[PDB]
């Protein structure tokens, strides 16, 4: 599978969903100008690989201690 | 009740949770730096008032289009 697109700071982040990107040190962008970038995600019907631990709800580890799904993020102990 | 700790660029932003900072503009940051700040709510146990549309359940419109609670936040049509 493709990775996921690269977006904000020094492109050191990556979009786990439209408006959502996230870097393990970074932590997560919602809505904000980081993540604009990520738009193009609608346009893109192929699933991207971040290669980051699972979690909650079909989610993905997408920074420490933070879940997120493609619509959505939240605190969770468990992705550090 | 106290108003909600402000935080973000130029203060703009105000903390919903101890790592959850948004701006009606900004957008949202999750574990970011610009949420730094806001880890201060978790040493005050009175609520804070934002003066945000509700949402969700227990969620409050923190964003232009995107819904939070202490812990977390989702894409919200509704609050736009």
């Amino acid at each position: 599978l493709r990775q996921c697109l690269p977006c904000g700071p020094g492109g050191k982040g990556r979009c786990f969903g439209p408006s959502i990107c996230c870097g393990d040190e970074l932590g997560c962008f919602v809505g904000t100008a980081e993540a604009l970038r990520c738009q193009e995600e609608n346009y893109l019907p192929s699933p991207c690989q971040s290669g980051q631990k699972p979690c909650g709800s079909g989610g993905r580890c997408a920074a420490a201690g933070i879940c997120c799904n493609d619509e959505s993020c939240v605190t969770e102990p468990e992705c550090r």
